[PDB]
């Protein structure tokens, strides 16, 4: 158990360019060329190629990129593909749409697309409560314990949410039982402070540090007993 992090490799996006392509401005769109040159290594890419907002762009088709750079153009088709995939497989995660996230998958989303706050499908799918989705996503290859920007994994967002059956999958797939978040939070503090005692549970059966503390100096048992919990208090001392 360690501070995890995002997935190395993962396509995360500078500030100007959180909203969806749709919504970039003439700047964004200037700002994006500039990013994805130094992000991508590319050659050159004179920003008075592209004279358009985001929705222009979308209309672009990969030969009119490449006509616009014969050197990166198809690059920069694929790169917006991949925005736009990603977006629609967290959304899909999100919402709860088994069948729309094995299409995605199929026509290419990244398993570990990556929002501006660092969630991932599989974090969200989890959150969410949606089995099946996290299921999917673990079988094409999701990392199991990349970390929002807030040092949330997945496993976290389970044991908090009290979704039992994600935490038992999530655990089985190599979940981090002692990740801690930015705070100092492992799953343990996390299903303590919601009272989800039969999750408690099956994190100390896997190894969860009872005695970790947080960044306030308290443990699993102090915010048990901080919510009068004390059919948890009880699990957890015994
Ligand atoms: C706790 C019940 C299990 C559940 O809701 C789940 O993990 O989908
Ligand atoms: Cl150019
Ligand atoms: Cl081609
Ligand atoms: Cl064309
Ligand atoms: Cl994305
Ligand atoms: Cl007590
Ligand atoms: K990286
Ligand atoms: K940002
Ligand atoms: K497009
Ligand atoms: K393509
Ligand atoms: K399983
Ligand atoms: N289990």
């Amino acid at each position: 158990h360690h501070h995890h992090h995002h997935h190395h490799h993962s396509i995360r996006l500078p500030a100007h360019l959180r909203l969806q392509p749709i919504y970039w401005s003439r700047d964004d769109v200037a700002q994006w060329l500039k990013w994805a040159e130094n992000e991508f290594s590319l050659r050159p890419i004179d920003s008075n190629t592209f004279e358009m907002n985001g929705k222009a762009l979308l209309l672009l088709t990969k030969e009119d990129f490449r006509y616009r750079s014969p050197h990166s153009g198809d690059e920069l088709y694929e790169l917006l593909q991949h925005i736009l995939l990603g977006r629609d497989l967290l959304e899909a995660a999100r919402a709860g749409q088994d069948d729309e996230v094995r299409i995605l998958m199929a026509n290419g989303a990244d398993v570990n697309a990556t929002d501006n706050d660092g969630y991932t499908p599989l974090h969200l799918a989890a959150s969410n409560g949606h089995l099946e989705i996290v299921e999917v996503l673990l079988k094409n290859g999701a990392d199991v314990n990349a970390s929002d920007l807030t040092g949330i994994t997945p496993l976290h967002a389970a044991a908090a949410t009290g979704h039992l059956e994600i935490v038992e999958v999530l655990l089985k797939h190599g979940a981090d039982v002692n990740a801690y978040d930015n705070d100092g939070h492992t799953p343990l503090h996390l299903a303590a402070k919601y009272g989800h005692l039969e999750i408690v549970e099956v994190l100390l059966k896997h190894g969860a540090d009872v005695n970790a503390q947080d960044k306030f100096g308290k443990t699993a048992f102090d915010i048990s007993i901080d919510n009068g919990n004390e059919d948890l208090a009880e699990i957890l001392q015994k």
